[PDB]
C-alpha cells in the first residue's frame, strides 16, 4: 500500500492576481507547495495543515481552506509509490506572513514552469478554474 502524504496549495490575491506559493525542497530539490508524510493517528486533512506549518511557517488561523477543492497526485519516485493529497487554501492577509530570508509567489504560467512536473501543472490549472 502506497505511502500517504498531504499538503496545501497556498494562494494569495494581490493586485487582482492569483499567485501560488512554491517552496524549493531534499535532492533533487524540486519546487512544490508545502507538503509531507501523514503521521500515525492523523488523516490527510490534519496532515496537510501540520505540514504547512512545518514547511512554510503558516498556521491554520491565517488561512481559509476550500474543502470542496482538492486533488490527489501519485508520485512513483525512487521506488516508493506515494500519493500526495492537496487542498486549495487562501492566505487571507498577505500583509502578515512570516516566510524565511527558498520560496516564491508565482502566477499560473510561471508556477507551471518551475514546478516542471506535468501532473502538478494539471492540478494547478484545475485549482485556477475552481477560483474563476
Amino acid at each position: 500500500m502506497v505511502v500517504k502524504a498531504a499538503g496545501l496549495v497556498i494562494y494569495r490575491k494581490l493586485a487582482g492576481k492569483i499567485e501560488f506559493l512554491l517552496l524549493q525542497a531534499y535532492p533533487p530539490h524540486h519546487w512544490t507547495p508545502p507538503k509531507g508524510h501523514v503521521d500515525p493517528g492523523e488523516d490527510e486533512w490534519q496532515a496537510a495543515i501540520r505540514e504547512t506549518k512545518e514547511e512554510a511557517n503558516i498556521t491554520k488561523e491565517q488561512l481559509t481552506i476550500h474543502e470542496d477543492c482538492h486533488e490527489t497526485l501519485f508520485y512513483e519516485a525512487k521506488g516508493k509509490p506515494k500519493s500526495v493529497k492537496y487542498w486549495l487554501a487562501k492566505l487571507n492577509n498577505p500583509d502578515d506572513v512570516q516566510l524565511s530570508h527558498n520560496w516564491k509567489w508565482c502566477e499560473l504560467e510561471d508556477a507551471i514552469k518551475i514546478a516542471d512536473y506535468a501532473e502538478m501543472g494539471s492540478l494547478l490549472r484545475k485549482f485556477s478554474a475552481f477560483l474563476a
